[PDB]
């Protein structure tokens, strides 16, 4: 009786044309059990190969046998949780040509899984076969498939049981494409494989064959999921067969993106069963994307964080040492001598300690002698702190030679300190006011001179582990108390600051930018250009102002100060980021405008300067100047105010081409205009009437429709139900109506066209319908209608001429008082986040115009990504340009063309960098080479004076001069120490001062990411490094601009990359230049670029740091245990949402690899939509709640989504 | 660029490759009652580039 | 009990504009013999 297949399910046919095939049926789990194996992350998940094996069913069923299909895509994963409707469908839409399409319209919206073509293009050539004794000889070195196939499932997608076959395989090598596995049919399996055409299981194990095929010492982190074939061929059924060859031709080592196989299933006998060519896995995004994930994986900061302290107290014996070191104020003493006291008196039990107050040069023989005094017979006694003290709060000229003289200090002492034979103390050091914190309680005045020490201490604290190397910085106004507690009985934390009434600590944070980061300019609407534009497509509250720098009119062009846009049912779409982009080029918002010309182009000559204008243009009119075409602007005729203009224009040019130039309403012509009360719609009201119509009229809400009965227009019905249709036939004997100027969607819009009765006008405005391939029925039609389609803003890009025309005729009609203009109702246009929420819940009703600040309403605008960074006529200064990273970032902007680039360094460049130049300035650069040590003031104020005299002003700066050395605390010497620090402090002081003046924009310093980390390599470079962090913190606070950053080494898997990637120079340049070019154009003062988020240090970083928030939390093996979570609804659901906060962050960590916050947004970081499939399933799976991956888009922020999980277990929880 | 009038009267995937063919602001005239009497579902979205679609009946007309 | 309609064949629910029931049956008393014996006006005919 029954013979559908399990899959597809039923079969039917339609004749209508084009001739469509309809396949129905259910995919759920309770029918087909076995589909439950491919838990994903430990959830069903239908496989690929079942798509693939249902495109064969049908090309089948639609061609019959040998007729197969082509270019199969994959679009979106699914759930199975216990039954799924699919409804796949194949259309024959032209002869000799069909498309198929698989989706799923639960929940009330489609999901397009796959889409495929199943024209047959196949002849009566039999495919050849394969040699067994050629192939199996050929690649018989053995491999553990099966452990292969285990470990596989462990990396997050499992195979279950139904799912086997896949046999212990053998490859000639582990990275060859010769894998020789063996494929069955489990036992399970076995009985109903009569009806598919190759068993889906069968099929996902030929496939899973490419798992192994790939790279059998498959690298941890890295997830695979198969995307698409280009064609597919099947031969004979699959009741018996062996093997499926292993043809591969992965263009791979990149880690991710294909492999582009061409599987072939043949049997014992070489014979082939079914053929597969081109098939991809895990596309992933394109370049841009990989590149822009890979300055999320590498930006960090100091993240700082407030807690309290779990010592209260402990231990006890706290007899510590202390020396109060180059406290060469008259009166450093309270610090010191408090610190003492409270140690005395707060610390338990004996707290002896003892002062060897070693000032900043003090004497010759205290290097020794003087130290000896107690480090000699009791060194080393219980601890040690070092003790600085304050210090003025501004940095002259002359104060660098005093942070060099402090740099020495501490590393003769420490280098003293760590030569001790015992068990080192621990090293405390307090310094006052040395570390910049956060907005609370941050910014200028930043001791420099104890700045340079952070880096020092850091990179002992690896150099010797063994002293434990806690340094804290203290405020002014924090008090002695909590700051002898942490002294007493103080935790394991390396770096912490009492920067006022509250402990603070750090976490080395990886922070991507975001938009608190963003430039922020001043501008002036009066006469500076800014825009509106929604900074994220859906959430429409994050509407903000940006900068526009208004152009200059060209040929044809016109300037134009706005002074009222309007909301149309376009900007709405672009708000809510659902516009129909078709042109790869996202509208901007609003779409008319109304203003004064500022200025005239070239070409031009039908309007001046000083008078009015009105029309629409795209490239947004929400801006406070518009630079639009000058053939689409029309001049507005004295009679019309800029209200009226602006409530007209979109409105009447809308409904009066469509009720006069294209239906040619004529006197006693049924009319029917749908949504009334809209502008459109009242537009057609004032039309109708001039023209002498019956208007009849449908409208929203009752409220809306009792206001327009109040105006005046009889027949008024509902229009969200199709009852109005029957309604208007009643009140009209059979002679409905003669124009339908629809702008609703849906059933209205068949009963609309059905209405008309014999005359035949249809004027559609809508955009939901036209969008979406309603495919309407055509029957209608045989009564002489006439379907229009009339699209404002396309017909003015496309035919500027003739809405230019509409546009002066709509204008002086209005002026005429032939035509009213709609109801207005203004808004400030900084205030559009509540107005575009007005027109879609649709509560407010005519044209809602926006009026745009003009003004000296002085305030903060922000410049995106888009930002000055290579202004031609401006000049770059490169210092140390002649060596290393200066060659290729000169290179670089040679390449971008900015203007008169001037290059410098200390010595004269060797005959390679001559060349270079010389090439480069023959590449059309004007570079100018220069020469001196940047440390002499002389050389900065020549450095500057060449760039500005030159005619071109300086407005970039890149101040990269360094010498990478290598040094222990041993053998660390004075020299070196000087020569480190001279490059970095001096010259860029001198460069801060000389620059001052300049009208910059920018300024790039560069550091290592030692002082950042702390590597034992140097210690010299770290101090520098330091120092220049802060300083570059000191002047952003002091307003300029600036920007700190601070490198690492090239690569992220140590010294295997010369056998693993091969040999390369530099440190990972071409990735560094995109990271670089992007981070000059945000606010961020201090970030640290370095390929962390797996790498050899990092191993040793998580053990000695206490901080170390990067963490490994390699605890993602969920087991089914894990469903607890969802039981501990036990306690209050609002404090489980609280947790479930935590619950989302931990989650979301593993397959970040890196703590993130629970403010920002997972997109920031960068994930796949493969590790948004991880955190939606395991999101299932600990919580048994499904959230669609459009509701997470929304929610990106771990907050979002917290909260909206809550809300809908909450509904369960009522239920 | 396309054509701009197309004066169709072929019935079946004729007409609706007719219907893609034309670029902006062409006028699909339709004088064969074939396709129209068959309750033929237009694919309707080639309109996306404001065409318009218009049925001749000389007799009814009339 | 059994899924299919013996004369309407299998049912599907078509989620278009508007939504459409299509069934798509066969008929025929060469399967459905208890059709032949309804031989109105001396031929086979549909009861």
């Amino acid at each position: 009786t029954i013979t559908v297949h399990p899959l597809l399910g039923s079969h039917v046919r339609l004749t209508e044309e084009p001739e469509r095939h309809v396949w129905q049926g259910d995919v759920g789990t309770s029918v087909l059990s076995w589909l439950s194996d491919h838990q994903v992350h430990n959830v069903a998940a239908l496989p690929g190969a079942a798509y693939c094996e249902m495109a064969l069913a049908a090309a089948a069923e639609v061609f019959g046998e040998a007729a197969e299909v082509r270019d199969i895509t994959f679009e979106q994963m699914l759930l199975l949780d216990e039954q799924t409707p699919i409804d796949a469908v194949a259309s024959i839409d032209a002869p000799g040509v069909v498309n198929f399409t698989v989706e799923t319209n639960r929940d009330g919206e489609t999901t397009r899984h796959a889409t495929a073509a199943l024209r047959a293009a196949e002849d009566d050539c039999p495919p050849p076969g394969y040699d067994i004794t050629a192939l199996l000889q050929a690649h018989p070195h053995a491999v553990n498939g099966t452990a292969m196939r285990e470990s596989f499932a462990e990396r997050g997608v499992t195979l279950g049981a139904a799912f086997g076959g896949l046999t212990t395989a053998h490859t000639a090598e582990a990275g060859a494409a010769t894998v020789l596995a063996e494929v069955a049919l489990p036992a399970s399996i076995r009985f109903q494989q009569g009806a598919y055409r190759i068993h889906p299981a069968l099929l996902d194990a030929c496939f899973q064959s490419v798992g192994a095929g790939v790279q059998a010492g498959t690298a941890t982190g890295g997830l695979l999921l198969p995307l698409g074939v280009r064609s597919l061929r099947a031969y004979g059924p699959t009741r018996n067969a062996r093997y499926c060859y292993t043809r591969l031709t992965k263009a791979f080592n990149d880690g991710t993106r294909g492999g582009e196989a061409d599987l072939d299933v043949l049997d014992e006998h070489g014979t082939v069963l079914l053929a597969v060519r081109g098939l991809r896995m895990g596309t992933g995004t394109s370049e841009r994307d990989e590149r822009d994930r890979l300055v999320s994986e590498r930006l960090l900061t100091l993240g700082w964080q407030q807690r309290a302290l779990p010592e209260v107290g402990d231990g006890e014996a706290g007899s510590w040492l202390l020396i109060d070191t180059s406290n060469a104020v008259d009166t450093p003493d309270m610090l010191a001598s408090t610190l003492t006291d409270a140690l005395k008196s707060h610390g338990p039990q004996g707290t002896e300690c003892a002062s060897l107050s070693w000032s900043v040069q003090d004497t010759p023989p205290n290097d020794q002698a003087g130290l000896e005094k107690l480090g000699s017979q009791l060194r080393g006694r219980d601890g040690v702190v070092i003790v600085y003290g304050p210090r003025v709060g501004d940095p002259d000229e002359h104060s660098l030679l005093a942070g060099r003289e402090q740099v020495r200090h501490l590393v003769r002492i420490t280098r003293e300190l760590a030569e001790f034979e015992g068990e080192l103390p621990r090293l405390f050091v307090v310094t006052r006011q040395a570390q910049i914190v956060k907005p609370h309680d941050s910014g200028e005045r930043a001791n420099l001179e104890q700045a340079g020490l952070r880096g020092l201490l850091r990179v002992i604290s690896s150099e010797h582990p063994m002293l434990r190397t806690t340094l804290i910085d203290v405020d002014e106004h924090t008090d002695v108390e909590r700051v002898a507690q942490q002294l007493l009985s103080g935790s394991e934390e390396d770096e912490t600051a009492w920067r006022n009434g509250d402990w603070y600590v750090a976490r080395l944070t990886p922070s991507p930018l975001g938009h608190e980061e963003r430039r922020t300019a001043v501008l002036d609407p009066d006469h500076d250009g800014m825009r509106v534009q929604v900074r994220r497509p859906g959430d429409l509250q994050t509407l903000e102002f940006v900068a526009s720098d208004r152009v200059p009119p060209g040929p044809g062009q016109i300037e134009v100060a706005v002074s009222m846009s309007s909301i149309n049912f376009a900007d709405v779409l672009i708000a809510f980021g659902r516009f129909p982009i078709i042109d790869d080029r996202e509208p901007q918002l609003g779409m008319d405008f109304v203003g004064v010309v500022t200025a005239v182009g070239e070409g031009v000559t039908g309007h001046q300067v000083g008078d009015r204008v009105g029309g629409f243009s795209e490239g947004g009119c929400w801006r406070t100047f518009l630079t639009c075409d000058a053939n689409l602007a029309v001049t507005l005729p004295p009679g019309l105010t800029d209200e009226q203009a602006i409530t007209a224009a979109t409105a009447h040019a809308t409904a009066w081409y469509g009720l006069n130039d294209l239906a040619q309403i004529k006197a006693g012509d049924k009319v029917l205009i749908h949504s009334a009360t809209g502008g459109v719609g009242q537009a057609a009201i004032s039309i109708a009437r001039a023209k002498g119509a019956e208007i009849f009229a449908t409208a929203g809400n009752p409220a809306k429709r009792a206001m327009l009965r109040d105006m005046g227009v009889e027949h008024v019905y509902d229009s969200r139900s199709v009852e109005f249709a029957e309604q208007i036939r009643r009140d009209t004997d059979g002679y409905g109506v003669d124009i339908v100027l629809n702008s609703l969607t849906g059933a209205a819009q068949r009963a609309g066209l059905e209405l008309l009765a014999f005359g035949g006008r249809f004027v559609e405005i809508g955009k939901a319908d036209v969008y979406g391939n309603t495919r309407l029925g055509l029957f209608p039609f045989r009564r002489g209608l006439t379907f229009y389609y009339l699209d404002l803003a396309l017909m003015s890009v496309t035919q500027p001429d003739r809405v230019r025309e509409l546009l002066a005729t709509v204008f002086k009609l209005t002026a005429d008082g032939v035509l009213t203009a709609p109801q207005c109702t203004h808004y400030p246009l900084a205030e559009a986040a509540d107005a575009i929420r007005a027109m879609s819940n649709a509560e407010h009703t005519g044209k809602l115009v926006l009026d745009v600040p003009r003004s000296g309403r002085r305030s903060v605008a922000v410049t995106p990504e888009q930002a000055p960074l290579y202004r031609r006529d401006g000049s770059y200064i490169i210092t140390g340009g002649l060596g290393g990273l200066g060659l290729f970032f000169a290179s670089k902007l040679a390449a971008a063309g900015c203007g008169r680039i001037v290059l410098t360094a200390r010595s004269q460049p060797n005959p390679k960098a001559r060349q270079t130049i010389e090439g480069l300035r023959a590449a059309g650069a004007d570079i100018v080479v220069e020469c001196g040590n940047i440390a002499e003031p002389d050389t900065a104020d020549r450095l500057v004076s060449a760039a500005t005299a030159t005619g071109l002003p300086l407005r970039g700066v890149l101040h990269s001069a360094a010498v990478v050395e290598d040094a222990t605390l041993t053998n660390i010497t004075d020299e070196l120490i000087d020569r480190d620090w001279s490059p970095k402090v001096f010259g860029s002081w001198n460069l801060h001062r000389a620059t001052l003046g300049q009208p910059l924009d920018w300024f790039c310093l560069f550091s290592s990411g030692a002082a950042l980390l702390g590597s034992p390599g140097q210690g010299a470079y770290a101090a520098a490094n330091s120092w220049v962090d802060v300083f570059a913190h000191w002047r952003r606070a002091q307003g300029l601009p600036v920007s700190a950053i601070a490198w690492g080494a090239w690569g992220e898997v140590g010294r295997a990359t010369f056998l693993a990637e091969g040999g390369e120079i530099m440190i990972t340049p071409e990735e560094g230049a995109y990271a670089f070019e992007t981070l000059v154009r945000h606010d961020r003062a201090y970030s640290g670029y370095i390929p962390i988020l797996g790498a050899p240090w990092l191993a040793d970083l998580v053990r000695r740091s206490p901080w170390g928030e990067m963490f490994a939390s390699t605890g993602q093996r969920s087991r089914g245990p894990s469903k607890f979570r969802m039981e501990l609804l036990s306690l209050p659901q609002d404090e489980w949402a609280g947790r479930l906060r935590r619950l989302l962050v931990e989650q979301a960590s593993v397959i970040l690899r890196r703590t993130i916050d629970a403010d920002r947004s997972f997109i920031e970081y960068g994930l796949d939509s493969l590790g948004m499939l991880e955190m939606r399933t395991h999101v299932e799976t600990e919580t048994g709640i499904r959230l669609t991956p459009k509701v997470i888009a929304t929610n990106n922020t771990a907050r979002a989504l917290a909260q909206y999980l809550a809300d809908t277990l909450a509904e369960e929880q009522a239920a």
